């Protein structure tokens, strides 16, 4: 790419091998090595993509969105977060998608784009979140806390 | 915990979450938020980390060490490498955990702790693994590549 | 402090020790290592402060801020960029304040707290400006160019 | 450069630039923008140059060495650490450097590349040195403090 590969790779049903890169593209790569699209966000790509159900792309960008890309590499939707989006974002079983910010956030994004809550830490979380069997949300913090989210947004439990 | 959680959280089979700390700990928390046990490395644990089939935690830490502990929080092996392994691991279909370093080589290390084969890129591999179907290993690297490499530890291509 | 210092320190003419922390205070301690003050922004301070010919001190924030604040720790000023401030300010002969930003930017930044001018590169702009003799501010930028830019914010060259 | 530049440059008297590249090089350039050297390291050098009362050039790289350069881009001698070098360092009266290391150290090397001391922090110093007035060190550590080191290399203070 044309820098810096801090993304950890996902791969499609199909294959496809998706990856960001400090030269604020998304990769869509072929199984045979050969770029299949790319697109460009306002940033580095450090955060991860996560693939839904329906074949969607989802990553955080360093230019403070979360982005939905779909499989044709042509944008279903972004959304704006207060600060850079490192974390890598989780889906859950209802499609919703889950991603925390440099703001200091815990986002829960609705498949269509709009926030359906977001939890304040007390400081930038970089860490990416993980989703029990029961539906609750892990996630460290900068704060120095793992958290435990329920689904409704509300806190579970902190753990110092 | 006492610092920074960057590390992203892992869930076992009974519920039991696994995280790292930039206070050098890995921790296992339970369910219900109390401390089921944490083990000291000798670093800051950014990478985040597995889980085996039989329950095994791998991690790797800023002291170079690529960790696997037992669901007991006692140490089942630790492999050096060169750096700080940054990267967080990935276990193939067979058990082999692959991981990247700071001193830009992608790790594949077999289940019983000994090395498997190295592939060195050409800079610090922080992105984190993801295997595919075919047992295909893909890694991002500071180098600016992505790297698909044979479960051989030899080169399939790398993606400019 | 409350979290990690990766912030350098800075020392004033009468011996206090400027520094910030991962715990979002710019800390100013006295030489015998007691606290002098602190100054809480809205998120952690990794910049590494520059003190000005009248002892003000100046520091970026990740909450997207670059601070002037006056020796007795009471905000003089804030500047807002458009992301995290992690570059550490270098102050010209006259006064004018120069800093990076995530957003991209290099900004110089009037004794008053004022923009005089902010000039575009390619990437996230981490690296910490320098002056020379003649007034050129060097920066480099995460787009892989160290720049060279004349007082009035203009080009004058940029060295891939 | 070949890669991203978060190094912060460094100017000598004959007004030559010097910044590291993610790329691993030390760069020295010209006030006109024309490369004057390069010198290659085994790693990134995200480390700020320093530069001595003679000219030489110290900065730190990934690969876990400070670097002594000398003014004609040839290498004086590089010291080993047990860990990525990413502190910028700082020069005494009497020219020792010191610089901190991902290994926790505080190291302070004499001019000919011979340890004198190295003081162990409980984390990653990733701050940057400075040298007050009486020669005492300050630099930040992953551990939460705030270091004052005696020119002795034995603790004078530590604040939390």
């Amino acid at each position: 790419t044309g820098g810096s590969v801090h993304s950890s790779p996902a791969i499609g049903q199909d294959g496809t091998i998706y990856v960001g890169s400090n030269d604020h593209y998304l990769y869509a790569i072929n199984p045979n090595g050969k770029l299949k699209w790319k697109f460009e966000t306002g940033g580095s790509v450090h955060s991860s993509p996560a693939i839904g159900q329906d074949g969607t792309i989802y990553v955080g960008s360093n230019d403070h969105y979360l982005y939905a890309i779909n499989p044709n590499g042509k944008l279903k939707w972004k959304f704006e977060t207060g600060g850079s989006v490192h974390s890598s974002p989780a889906i859950g079983q209802d499609g919703t998608i889950y991603v925390g910010s440099n703001d200091h956030y815990l986002y829960a994004i609705n498949p269509n784009g709009k926030l359906k809550w977001k939890f304040e830490t007390g400081g930038s979380v970089h860490s990416s979140p993980a989703i029990g069997q029961d539906g609750t949300i892990y996630v460290g913090s900068n704060d120095h806390y793992l958290y435990a989210i329920n689904p409704n947004g509300k806190l579970k439990w902190k753990f110092e």
